[PDB]
């Protein structure tokens, strides 16, 4: 039932999501990211300072080496696995269990976040990314392969409302139609690696930031659930800087907070930050629909940082997007789709939005 996938998933404000999963027989109890920017189902595997717990090969009586290795670089540290299969369920997902691929993580850099509480990763993205390379199933491929499990999820990221703690749900399966009011809007995935979309245009408080739209998606815009800021191309992120700091030029703040570095607090002007509108493009080709986040999505609590930072690889969708709709991850018609959450933060001026169309009279990258 969706019911029972209701509140799901659990987390620390700017460390994940995860879900709760086993892997192995008897079944081994971890938390794992819900990340649909990668593909990758790698859990810890081995003792590590932020690890309380990690997955036990030996202990698991239908675990299979694929004597395989898998090493995962990325500028800030890296993760380092041994690749093998395992029986593999999601208690409060679907009553099924599925043989899936797992780069148990021997060694990393950088990778598991102190007091996360998460010890691996569900990357929900398709093949194309995945480490070594594309015949890595990705859990969700086998997920459906193995089960009648329709091609489909679904993220509604609730954030909050010692380190703030977020509830939200991963349905999986379907769309659980009391997680949204309105309108669901569906915008096409471009391609099946990332969920890479195309934002059409951009505003901060209904003024356009009159980019060249190649610009919001240079080189690609995704929707991210493992990334916690709205991240855009350096020359998106200069303009929608400069328009916020515009808008609410009563009260100042250090650069260092515009950066993102530091926080700032009350003990909060709401109705002195803008609104910013993502246009998405629609599933008809001129069409778009927009997508309309709060301050409350994009001034995350620590208190609050400012969750907008800059990305030198493309768009990037994360939470702080995420958490004011209900997001449907439509695999099966290659399209995401948007609406109001029953969850969203919102205060009695403004509220998150759904809306389309706006139709147009080439934004991919
Ligand atoms: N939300 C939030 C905020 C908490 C951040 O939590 C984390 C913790 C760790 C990682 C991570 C480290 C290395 C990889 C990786 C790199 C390449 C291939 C396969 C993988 Cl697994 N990843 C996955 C990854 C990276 C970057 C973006 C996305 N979406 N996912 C990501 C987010």
């Amino acid at each position: 039932s969706f019911v029972e996938m209701v509140d799901n998933l659990r987390g620390k404000s700017g460390q994940g999501y995860y879900v709760e999963m086993t892997v192995g027989s008897p079944p081994q109890t971890l938390n794992i990211l819900v990340d649909t920017g990668s593909s990758n189902f790698a859990v810890g595997a081995a003792p590590h300072p932020f690890l309380h717990r990690y997955y036990q090969r030996q202990l698991s009586s239908t675990y299979r080496d694929l004597r395989k290795g898998v090493y995962v670089p990325y500028t800030q540290g890296k993760w380092e696995g041994e690749l093998g299969t395992d029986l593999v369920s999601i208690p409060h997902g679907p009553n099924v269990t599925v043989r899936a691929n797992i780069a148990a993580i021997t060694e990393s850099d950088k990778f598991f976040i102190n007091g996360s509480n998460w010890e691996g990763i569900l990357g929900l993205a398709y093949a194309e990314i995945a480490r070594p390379d594309d015949s890595l199933e990705p859990f969700f491929d086998s997920l459906v392969k193995q089960t009648h499990v329709p091609n489909l999820f679904s993220l509604q990221l609730c954030g909050a409302g010692v380190l703030a703690s977020v509830g939200g749900s991963m349905i999986i399966g379907g769309i659980d139609h009391s997680l949204y009011t309105g309108s669901l809007w569906y915008t096409p995935i471009r391609r099946e690696w990332y969920y890479e979309v195309i934002i059409v245009r951009v505003e901060i408080n209904g003024q356009d930031l009159k980019m060249d739209c190649k610009e919001y998606n240079y080189d690609k815009s995704i929707v991210d659930s493992g990334t916690t800021n709205l991240r855009l191309p350096k020359k998106v992120f200069e303009a929608a800087v400069k328009s916020i700091k515009a808008a609410s030029s009563t009260e100042k703040f250090p650069d260092g907070f515009w950066l993102g570095e530091q926080l700032v607090c009350w003990q909060t002007p709401w109705n002195i930050f803008p609104v910013i509108s993502l246009y998405l493009m629609g599933e008809v080709t001129n069409q778009s629909f927009r997508i309309t986040i709060l301050p409350q999505q994009y001034l995350r609590p620590v208190c609050y940082k400012f969750a907008i930072s800059q990305s030198s690889t493309g768009t990037v969708m994360g939470a702080v997007i995420m958490e004011g709709f209900y997001v449907v991850f439509d695999r099966a018609r290659k399209r995401i789709g948007f609406a109001v959450s029953a969850c969203h933060v919102h205060d009695e001026f403004r509220t998150a939005a759904v809306e389309g169309p706006f139709v147009t009279l080439d934004c991919g990258y």
